[PDB]
């Protein structure tokens, strides 16, 4: 049981993109999408949050920032490898972490998927449990291993306050955001999810932007039904700087 080192594919046209994961999830979110945008010439990406991937004792003692942090060194090092265009693309949290990004650097295009513009408590608890079900099944651990594990929710509700705010903090500054944009969401996603996107599109500073409701696409769009139009949407659009 560890956090997943970053996936580094270098490609051949000079043009980086970060793909950046949901909470909860890991670089495999990821994975396909960034090998298919290597496969047309990109260099790829993909780092994982602190504390994913670890048990959810150990995950609630990571938070927002160190997340953050995270996807700050991960654009350090494509800077330090020498790249000079850097674009980003991520889903859910990885949206919002790409529109930090953009209203911190001078990222080149921007693709957003499943971006929520806020969370409640529960929504973000609920993931929790989900992932911590999940954990225990995958790991096979016994009765009262699994159990001790949601245990430990209660402790990080100021945690989850930090979560909201960061939230908060991005949704109000989204008029910063300038570079060419791709903002996309689920048809078979919650309807939060496209009120969501249309806030963010309508919000953006960006002249160049565009919305994209994908009818069969769920929240997680990179996976499942759906995912030939999402990767085909999103390879054009990044296709652009080419
Ligand atoms: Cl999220
Ligand atoms: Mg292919
Ligand atoms: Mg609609």
């Amino acid at each position: 049981i560890k956090t997943p080192s970053p996936s580094y594919l270098k490609g051949t046209n000079g043009h980086a993109i970060l793909l950046l994961h949901s909470f909860t999830g890991t670089n495999r979110d990821v994975k396909h999408l960034a090998a298919e945008l290597n496969d047309q010439g990109f260099s790829c990406y993909a780092p994982n949050y602190p504390g994913h991937g670890l048990l959810l004792k150990d995950f609630m003692t990571y938070n927002v920032d160190d997340w953050w942090e995270e996807v700050e060194k991960a654009y350090q090092f494509l800077v330090n490898e020498g790249y000079e265009s850097i674009s980003a693309t991520g889903v859910s949290l990885g949206g919002l972490m790409t529109l930090k990004l953009a209203q911190h650097y001078p990222l080149k295009r921007i693709a957003v998927m499943s971006a929520p513009k806020e969370k409640s408590d529960d929504g973000l608890i609920e993931h929790l449990v989900y992932y911590s079900q999940r954990m225990s099944n995958i790991l096979n651990l016994d009765q009262q291993a699994s159990s001790a594990q949601l245990a430990a929710i209660d402790d990080y509700e100021g945690e989850i306050t930090k979560f909201q705010h960061f939230i908060d903090d991005i949704m109000t500054n989204l008029n910063v955001i300038k570079m060419p944009a791709n903002i996309l969401f689920g048809g078979k996603d919650a309807p939060s999810y496209e009120t969501s996107a249309h806030f963010i599109y309508e919000h953006l500073g960006s002249v160049d932007k565009e919305l994209n409701g994908l009818k069969d696409s769920h929240h997680l769009m990179t996976h499942g039904e759906g995912r030939d139009i999402l990767e085909e949407n999103v390879i054009r659009f990044f296709n652009a700087l080419t």
